């Protein structure tokens, strides 16, 4: 149980790697005494993790009941919006804070020290969002829904927000049930609105992941993907 | 007019660039503030701005009076200005500022500690104190300094219409600071000033990314020209 639960976390759990399927053949914890300071190789990673998870979220995205029901436009501006946010919370509830592994969609495993030039500190703004995101203990149908709300929410520019607005609603009521069906001894809507609490922190994470990709343009050793950058230069909300 | 012509107006263009130890403005100051560090209201976006603005003021005021500057093309003139502002805007806060009190000096005559400036500038400010600390252990004397600056802005920029005459004022200017450097008593002190050159390059760069990381945020709109600054620079616009 339910149906709308169990679709998303179907789509939860096919989007990402298995505990058997990890990829550690390229996991050092020691690396270093170096810096790049950016090397291409560092860019060039940092990129190809970032692309790695798009056709993944898209197909994410797509298991979602509803989600294809709306526009095409719509479709295309909340999935564009909510990339690096969705980026960063799976991201965030995949890895392993407590020993500085990172563990991608593609199965791939990483160690922050690996990720650092690269991603610079934005690495270490992730990894305490995921240590913050780790200690709420989320089970994965409440994750289920917390990374649909994430997808699913306004945006400036949709066709039909209202459309958006009731399939938000029918995820956040199956998330409120949830955590509620889950009754002793909380049953609190404390739970609630604490994960709820991660939303605000997230998008002020996705801020700093747009001020790496800025920096890295600025410097110009290795040009971002082009949709990434269509995603960067499109969610930049200023002629 | 008809002592030391070109470097006279230089100094001269200088000196009235900037405030007086008699016109220094403690009205604002305060030797300890408390903030909330890693954020930012409109006030202190705000002042962060005009800080800005009025620095390009006052900037192009200090070329105009730089001679042969003015008969430039207008076109030349706006883009060398344009061009060189945040490297001018560094090197003249850093170049009058007191980092062992840690306060700034605007050129206007305002002055600010460092903690003032904590959330409007964010990181940049302290990196720039820093710098003006590596500056001042140079001790590049203010004629050295007139020469310096003005060589900051006349310099190649791609677009001029007119880089022979850029380069024939440049040309002018260093054999000026050349006649200086002699007058005043292998690897020189110029050698080991431009060993700064990637500590102020750097900090353009950390300029650059904290007007980005404030039209994000978006609490106030920023000034035209300075908005057109930023806009010009990036090289994947
Ligand atoms: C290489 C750095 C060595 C340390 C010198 C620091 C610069 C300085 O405080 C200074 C000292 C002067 O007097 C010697 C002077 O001329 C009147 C001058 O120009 C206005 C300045 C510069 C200035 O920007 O102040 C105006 C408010
Ligand atoms: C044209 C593309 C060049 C990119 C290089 C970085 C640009 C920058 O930091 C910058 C931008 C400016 O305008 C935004 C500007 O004038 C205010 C300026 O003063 C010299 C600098 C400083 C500088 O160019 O030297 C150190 C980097
Ligand atoms: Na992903």
């Amino acid at each position: 149980p339910a149906n709308l639960l169990t679709s998303l976390v179907r789509a939860h759990l096919d989007s990402g790697p298995s505990t058997a399927k990890l990829d550690y053949s390229k996991f050092q914890e020691l690396v270093l005494p170096h810096f790049g300071k950016e090397d291409a190789g560092d860019v060039q990673q940092f990129y190809d993790l970032l692309s790695g998870s798009l056709e993944v979220i898209r197909k994410w995205a797509e298991k979602i009941p509803g989600f294809a029901e709306l526009s095409p436009a719509d479709q295309d501006l909340l999935l564009e919006s909510a990339f690096l946010e969705l980026f960063i919370l799976r991201l965030a509830y995949r890895s392993k804070p407590g020993e500085g592994k990172l563990i991608f969609c593609s199965g791939l495993v990483l160690h922050r020290l690996q990720c650092a030039r690269g991603f610079g500190d934005w690495i270490d703004s992730i990894l305490a969002f995921s240590r913050s995101l780790h200690s709420l203990l989320v089970d994965v149908p409440a994750f289920a829904c917390l990374s649909a709300l994430v997808l699913i929410t306004d945006r400036h520019g949709l066709q039909e927000p209202r459309r958006v607005e009731e399939l938000q609603n029918r995820i956040a009521s199956c998330l409120k049930e949830h955590v509620a069906a889950v009754a002793g001894e909380p049953q609190p809507a404390s739970c609630l609105s604490r994960l709820l609490g991660k939303l605000p922190e997230l998008r002020t994470l996705c801020t700093q992941g747009l001020q790496r990709i800025f920096y890295l343009k600025l410097e110009d050793l290795v040009p971002p993907p082009p949709i990434i950058d269509k995603i960067f230069m499109d969610t930049l909300p200023f002629e």
